[PDB]
């Protein structure tokens, strides 16, 4: 279905395809804003809220073909024939899934710290526990919520990231659905090879795009190009936005 979006016209017309930014699990359209603020200098930008996140509609279903179709529905609503997609983690998986669903609607592709594979692990149990603790408490403000979350998590950056979605004493994302569909989110549905250049930006201090996923990654993205950002964790764009943008533009300029 159609997603909630924030669109902005390029500050300078350069005949470039528009860019759609897609955030990851527990995120919102503001998360890739750091990239949008730079890319808007010469590209029309579309920032989306993935289903069950931010102010986008809620649905009990959460799988990549569905999320990819959401992107198509959103492009159709904006009357955009083709666009370049940049997605982080879960959003990167939705974008990769789109290459199999509607390849003609995609120009270039950037996947930030993510691989097209089923990770077969639970990596958010403590985060879910923190989220639930906040909901159970009487916390109404971000500060009050943070206090409770610090009792479960010790990564301040993660706490602050999650709190962006804590408004009016309520979580913007659909917790029940994210928990129920978790296996599908960390999971993956193998797709046919996309025979076009694709940029992968892994974090040097993250296991999301390590060597054990290389075979599967190349099987689906034969012309994959990787640009590892040293000293960066999973939210690479939050830690080293400049490094991420340099990689993105080198790929977009395709010299």
């Amino acid at each position: 279905m159609k997603l909630n979006i924030r669109a902005q016209t390029a500050q300078n017309q350069h005949n470039n395809s528009p860019i759609v930014l897609v955030h990851g699990l527990f995120g919102s359209l503001d998360n890739l804003g750091v990239l949008a603020r730079d890319l808007v200098n010469d590209h029309n930008i579309i920032q989306v809220d993935v289903r069950n996140h931010g102010l986008s509609p809620r649905e009990p279903v959460m799988n990549y073909p569905a999320m990819a179709q959401d992107l198509v529905d959103t492009l159709d609503a904006q009357q955009i024939d083709k666009a370049t997609f940049i997605g982080h983690s879960m959003g990167g998986k939705a974008v990769m899934a789109l290459t199999a669903l509607a390849p003609d609607r995609i120009d270039k592709l950037v996947a930030i710290d993510i691989a097209p594979v089923d990770y077969h692990v639970r990596r958010h149990d403590e985060i879910f526990a923190a989220i639930n603790a906040v909901s159970e408490s009487d916390a109404q403000t971000r500060q009050q919520a943070a206090a409770i979350m610090r009792q479960h998590l010790n990564e301040e950056g993660v706490i602050q990231f999650l709190l962006k979605s804590f408004v009016d004493g309520e979580w913007r994302f659909n917790v029940p659905v994210l928990w129920d569909q978790y296996p599908h989110i960390v999971g993956w549905e193998k797709i046919p090879a996309w025979d076009h250049p694709a940029l992968f930006i892994p974090g040097g201090n993250s296991p999301y795009v390590s060597e054990q996923y290389r075979d599967d990654l190349l099987a689906q993205f034969p012309q994959a190009r990787a640009h590892v950002i040293a000293g960066a964790g999973h939210w690479v764009h939050a830690e080293k936005p400049d490094a991420v943008l340099r990689a993105i533009r080198r790929y977009l300029n395709d010299h």
